[PDB]
């Protein structure tokens, strides 16, 4: 309703706790233009956005100072109670959803003027919540809309361009038609509504796959410099002349698939699903620890430093390695050849499906296989929720009623499902693994990315606290 | 308030001016599987009535003729059309099943009805509709994804083996087709879709030119002149068609752009044409059912001939020709939305006003189509009259929102060769096609007009 109001305690609440990370513990959150599985799109908007929380809130903290702007401390009685940090954060980010996530704007315009603030206010008076949400907001899309992720289109050209258009001259060396190098990536056929549960697009209309937005290995890291001087090892399992590892790898990614239960289903689309696994893990950890509001926003930006930067890594070695996906691998080892795998929707575990019409059991990402994202990023932000909380509890659980799943709607679960992860280290475990699951990642691959991504979060948790502490 | 007894339901119901209709998950610019399934849609309809007319028979269906007391009013005929597009819907077009389920049950028509009486309307029409899905969701489109396979198959899959000579990145052959890279939200007003995703583009269902046609058996039968304008070795011709189609950009006004989008627009200039000239012409059900029969089977019979020289031919698009001809250097055209006529846009950032479509240039899958429509209604209505007139509210533009067109405008035609005349040079318009190419295709289409008639005829008069 164009009146209705949401409740919500100014003084005592919580925003991110009470506002923007609320969901009824069940299913999968609705849909928007940002689809679940697109990682790297998804780690940078969100970065823009939970980085503005912090810098909002900082001038109402006794020492700490913002990532992209200096607002002159408030005096404390301000910080009395959380009125002026929420109505601060809330402007914030929504200055960065007008500059970074437009198709929002008309829910948070709304959102906004149901809470009984004013969406139109652009009021940059540092000595108010408003005015000091703005500037924190517009300093942290002012830093970062013109970085070399190209969100808004206008790297290296000066007419048609479109956001987040590749502006680094990547070419696979494989079509999606001939895999010419089988150790090396190549773009697969989809159709176009491309999501697990088929999603927006337009019907009967088909494909081929570009590298999702390559220039993030470019972007400017948050606590580094350059992405090559995190070594990752060769992905020697992946090499096609040694005949014997690539056929290893390809088929313990069949056994997974021949493998699959109701739950490893619903990991992998759980894990795959940014808007869940990835944002609400820190949520969780949140509700797991006794967190004041301060605390959440310090969290949520370790967390998301983490993903930010571990995935720029993690991108940065995709096109160095620029390594071949799983269905690739599994037609040029079997070609036509039948193989005892799933079956697609409705079919189970079949013994006779050709490998050319073998697919994972999640639509494979579009962009090369070495390393995980996902899981580097989980691990990532597993690290730093360790080293800022002080300790491995997570203590979620999330429930999936019969018929949830994605893929197979109606049939997976075939019951209500419960998932629960005690600690972020059976989280990210699970994570990985999930990827294998999807048909994503072969086994080592997600091995290696859970061991490289961990050194992340002990550099986002430097950063955090040296922030906190006021950057002397 | 719909009238059973003297309404018609093609008229009042389903074809039901100004701006463009709501967007749904066919995309209006992909004239591939709108056209496939809109045949099935349409056919249904005249399958649905033929038992009721004096001597109809149908194309799918051959169902024992009523007594003529139950053709003494609309009502019979009504119901019966409407169920078997509903089968065509429930089988081909599974979108809209909520949205039809519930235009039949605020009709008063039970929904769940699957009677197959063939003595009641809704029998007459569940049966009709079955025949038509029955006898085409197999056919070589691969509208349920099994063709030659057995697991993991999509809908409309491509099962050809077709690929371009050309990637997206690199034009090796510049008189061939080169896939484009385009925003996952690939409309012209942006559409449905993943931000932040890009993707190249593959050919709209090949297998089309496959498919067994209506009027005729192997298309290759109908003779097409080969593109020798884009023919790169000589350069003088190709650069002569890529620097008209620059022109064209170049002299862009609102006019042009909004018929650009407005005849790309299938559920609009495509679908409703035919209805203008029923409404010029005073057709009674059986009149509208006719004609739209002959057109939609004009345009299946004739695109399925365009898609299977667009895969023969296999021509360059304009925006890679532009680049083979001028690489980066800079060209006099459109510089893109909110900029008009630029002197200096690189010639590889140039791009034509609307999305250019994904197949290969020649023929046009549009000016094709419109031409055998306007030749099927000629023949059909006796005379070339349309009398369309579609309104633009100022800035209803969908490529430059609010800004095109700068006033309200409205746009007429006369005529189906008004119409066709227009469609043609739109696609130069639109960025889409060669001038030749257009031309060529006006030329190409007409013949399919008259086979699609005679089809028509031969079944209305019960296909002795
Ligand atoms: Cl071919
Ligand atoms: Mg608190
Ligand atoms: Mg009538």
């Amino acid at each position: 309703a164009p009146a209705q109001q949401i409740p919500f305690d100014f003084d005592n609440g919580n925003f991110i706790r009470d506002l923007i990370t609320t969901h009824g513990g069940g299913g999968y959150p609705p849909a928007d233009a940002m689809a679940p599985g697109d990682v790297s799109s998804y780690t940078w908007v969100t970065h823009l956005l939970q980085t503005s929380w912090f810098d909002a809130l900082a001038p109402y903290h006794p020492t700490a100072v913002g990532v992209y702007s200096r607002i002159p401390r408030r005096p404390a009685e301000e910080s009395a109670t959380n009125r002026n940090k929420n109505i601060a954060g809330l402007y914030a980010m929504f200055q960065v959803v007008k500059a970074a996530f437009t198709e929002r704007v008309p829910v948070l315009r709304q959102a906004l003027g149901a809470l009984g603030l004013d969406p139109d206010d652009e009021s940059q008076d540092l000595s108010t919540a408003v005015g000091i949400g703005n500037t924190a907001g517009k300093a942290v899309a002012a830093a970062r809309m013109g970085d070399g992720m190209n969100a808004l289109g206008g790297k290296d050209r000066t007419h048609n361009g479109q956001p987040y258009e590749d502006y680094t001259g990547y070419r696979p060396v494989n079509t999606a038609d001939e895999l010419v190098d089988p150790s090396r990536w190549q773009p697969a056929v989809e159709p176009h509504r491309r999501r697990t549960d088929g999603g927006p697009g337009d019907k009967g209309i088909f494909t081929a796959q570009r590298f999702a937005t390559p220039q993030l290995g470019l972007v400017a890291p948050q606590t580094y410099r350059d992405p090559a001087r995190f070594k990752l090892a060769a992905p020697d399992h992946l090499d096609h002349n040694d005949a014997g590892a690539y056929r290893q790898a390809v088929d313990e990614v069949l056994a997974a698939s021949a493998g699959l239960t109701d739950e490893q289903k619903v990991k992998a689309e759980f894990f795959e699903h940014t808007p869940l696994s990835v944002t609400l893990s820190p949520r969780a950890a949140a509700m797991a620890h006794d967190l004041d509001l301060d605390g959440w926003a310090q969290l949520f930006l370790v967390c998301s430093t983490a993903r930010f930067d571990s995935l720029i890594a993690a991108w940065h070695h995709k096109r160095a390695y620029d390594t071949v996906r799983p269905f690739s691998a599994v037609r040029h080892v079997y070609g036509s050849k039948p193989v005892t795998a799933w079956g697609g929707p409705g079919k189970g575990t079949v013994e006779s499906i050709p490998a050319d019409e073998w697919t994972g059991y999640l639509p494979v990402g579009n962009h090369p296989e070495y390393p995980s994202g996902f899981t580097t990023l989980i691990a990532a932000q597993a690290q730093a929720a360790r080293s800022f909380l002080g300790d491995d509890v997570l203590n979620w659980t999330h429930a999936f009623p019969a018929g949830s799943g994605q893929r197979e709607p109606g049939a997976v679960p075939a019951s209500d499902l419960e998932l629960t992860w005690a600690t972020w280290t059976d989280f990210e475990n699970d994570c990985a693994t999930s990827r294998v699951w999807a048909g994503a990642h072969f086994t080592k691959t997600a091995e290696t990315s859970l061991a490289f991504g961990t050194q992340f979060g002990d550099l986002a948790h430097t950063f955090v606290q040296r922030h906190i502490n006021g950057d002397v």
